[PDB]
Order: structure tokens, then C-alpha cells, then sequence
């Protein structure tokens, strides 16, 4: 590519969640999104418990926009975003091998 | 900003160079930039020597283009870099403290 780019996630992002595995409710949280270039880290913190990522991804599809991938560890489950075309916002889902579900994340 | 972007300025380039200090003539050599996002590398082979960069950088000037900026050992100088829009191709000049001259880089 004529540009080496990635999509500044940097900062922290309010969470919406919602377990839709059985007996899953609504939870809130905060996201801290720390980067270096393309290398990124992601924190949750819940009321219940706190998670980081072990490894993560960016990658961008044409039509779609940037997702980021990750792996997390909880105090090992896989979560993924699609980041709206400002990044201002993502939707995304979760599942912990069982328990699964989706995020919203608006930027803070 | 809302991206991380750096111009992708890895490659080998051919070298026109022509030293502008006293008995200076013209040469010619051959630049493999090596990079890492943000962090790059030059090496310079002539007939006469190599150098490699000690620390460069890479800045952005509106209605000017992206530049490069490094210090450089030869087997301690100053050079720059001015790249077109494409970045196919670059102006330059150097100073080694007394000589100093320009050179002509073109892609390979």
C-alpha cells in the first residue's frame, strides 16, 4: 500500500452488554482501549470482574469498516467489534467457552 | 486524529547524489529504507562507503508532501528528504561536519 494505516481506537468507551446465553441479563461497563500502531490492548472492567486482552487484530473490510478481533482473559473467551465509518461507535459480541452475547460501545 | 498513518517509504531506491562542497563532484549509490510503521532505517552503499541512520524521522508539512529527517555514521552527517506525492521519488540534501550536497532518490 502507497500508506502504512491504522484507525486511531484509542481511548476509553462506555459498554452496553447483554448475555444472551440463558439466565443472561443486561450489564453496563468501561472499555480502555490502549494502542501502539497496530498492536492493541483492551480492558473491561464490569461490576463483576475485570478482563484483558491476550492477543487482538485489526482488520478492515471494504463495505463493512474496521473490526478489531481479540482473545481476553477473565479474573479465556474470544469478542469482536465493527466500529462504525467515524469510530465513534461499535457493535459487537462475545462468547466464553458457555456464555455469549453483544456490546454496544460508544466512545468517552 | 482519526488515523495512525504514515507514508510507506520501505523499499530500495536508486541514488543520484551530487556533493556541492569544494572539489565535490557527482555520484551515485544505492538506499534500502527499512521500516517499521513509524521507525525507519537507511542504509546508503556508494563505491566509497556505506552509513547507516542512527535516528529518523518522519514529519508532515501541508502543501509540501511528507519528509524524512536522520542523522547518519558513516563507516556523523544530517540528511532530508522531501518526497513527492507519490512517493516514487525524493529531493534531498545532506551536511557531514565540512561536506554536503543533494541527491535525487528514485523507487525500484
Amino acid at each position: 500500500g502507497k500508506f502504512l494505516c491504522v484507525p486511531n481506537l484509542e481511548g476509553r468507551w462506555h459498554v452496553d452488554g447483554h448475555t444472551r446465553s440463558e439466565g443472561g441479563n443486561t450489564w453496563e461497563g468501561e472499555l480502555k482501549i490502549v494502542q501502539t500502531w497496530d498492536k492493541v490492548r483492551i480492558h473491561l472492567k464490569t461490576k463483576a470482574s475485570h478482563s484483558d486482552s491476550v492477543t487482538a487484530s485489526i482488520i478492515y473490510d471494504k463495505g463493512i469498516g474496521y473490526q478489531l478481533l481479540y482473545n481476553y482473559r477473565n479474573q479465556v473467551g474470544f469478542a469482536e467489534f465493527r466500529f462504525d465509518a467515524d469510530l465513534k461507535s461499535a457493535e459487537g459480541h462475545y462468547f466464553n467457552g458457555a456464555t455469549y452475547g453483544t456490546m454496544t460501545i460508544t466512545r468517552i
